[PDB]
C-alpha cells in the first residue's frame, strides 16, 4: 500500500511494488498541475481544479497509451513476419 | 486553438484546446467521467475532488498494468522461442 | 513385408509401407547393375558381382546423404538465424 | 583416373576409381563391409552374394528412414511454430 500527498490531502492506494515509483510520479504531476491551475485563478472550486488536473494527465496517458499500442503492433507484426518465414524454410 | 466543451461528473468544462487534439480530449474526458463514475459508485471515497484524484491514479495504474502485462506476455513468448531453438538444436550435427 | 527379384534370386524384406516404392527402385538399380557387371566378364564370382553392385549403390547413397545433410544444415541455420531475430524483436 | 584397392568382407577389390572420388569409395566400401559383417553375424541369410544384396538394401532403407525421420522432425517443428504464432495472434 502506498500513500502519496496531493494538494494538501493524503491518499492511500493499493498497487504492485513494481508500480510504486511510477504512481508517485503521477501524484507529483497531479500535485504540480493542480497548484498551477489553482494559482491561475481561472478554475473555481477544489473539485473543479482536481478534474482539470485529472483530465490533463488522462490526456497524456492516452497518448502514451497510443504510442505503446503502436510499438506493440509493430513488434507483433515483425514477429509474425519472421515466424512465417521459419515455417516456409521448413516446408522445403 | 478553440473552445471545446465536455461534461464530466454532471459538470461542464469549457477548455481552450488545439484542433488536432479535440478528439483526444473528448476521449480523455469520456474515459475520465467513466472512471470517476464507477469510483463514486463504490462509496469508497468521499469528496468530488478526491474522486477526481483517485480516478487519475487508477487510470495511471491501468496503463502501467497494461504495460507490465505486455512485457510479461513478451517475456513468455521469448522463453518459448528459446525452447523451440534449443529443440531444433538438440538434433545437432 | 516387401518381396523383390534381384538377378534370379528372391528377397523377402521388412520395410515401412511408405518405403516399398523406393526399396523396389533400389532392387531395380541393383538388378541392372548386376547384369551389366556380369555381362562384362570383368568380375568373376556371383558374390564379387553382388559386392561390386552393392558398392556402387552405397556410393551413390552416401552422395545423396551428403546433399541431404547439406540442405538440412542450411535450413537449420536459417531457422536458427530467424528465431534469433524474433528473440531480438521481442527484447525491445 | 587410377586404381583403388579396398577390403570388403575378407576379399580384395581393385576398382578403377576417379581421383576426386577415392575418399568416397573407401568410405562406401568401409560402410558396406560393416553391414555385411552384421548380416553375417546374424545367421539368417545364406550366400555371400545374398549378404551383399541385403547389405545394399539395408543401407538403402537406412537413408530412407533417415530422411523420413528428418521430414517428421521438421513437420513437428512447424506445428510448434504455428502454435507460437496462434498464441501471438491470440492478442
Amino acid at each position: 500500500t502506498l500513500t502519496v500527498q496531493i494538494l494538501d490531502k493524503e491518499y492511500c492506494i493499493n498497487c504492485p511494488d513494481d508500480e510504486r515509483a511510477n504512481l508517485e510520479s503521477a501524484a507529483r504531476y497531479l500535485d504540480g498541475k493542480m497548484r498551477e491551475i489553482r494559482s491561475s485563478g481561472k478554475v473555481i472550486g477544489a473539485d473543479r481544479v482536481a478534474v482539470m488536473a485529472a483530465l490533463n494527465i488522462t490526456h497524456d496517458l492516452l497518448h502514451r497509451k497510443e504510442r505503446l499500442d503502436q510499438e506493440s503492433s509493430s513488434t507483433r507484426e515483425r514477429v509474425r513476419e519472421l515466424l512465417d518465414r521459419v515455417d516456409r524454410a521448413l516446408a522445403n
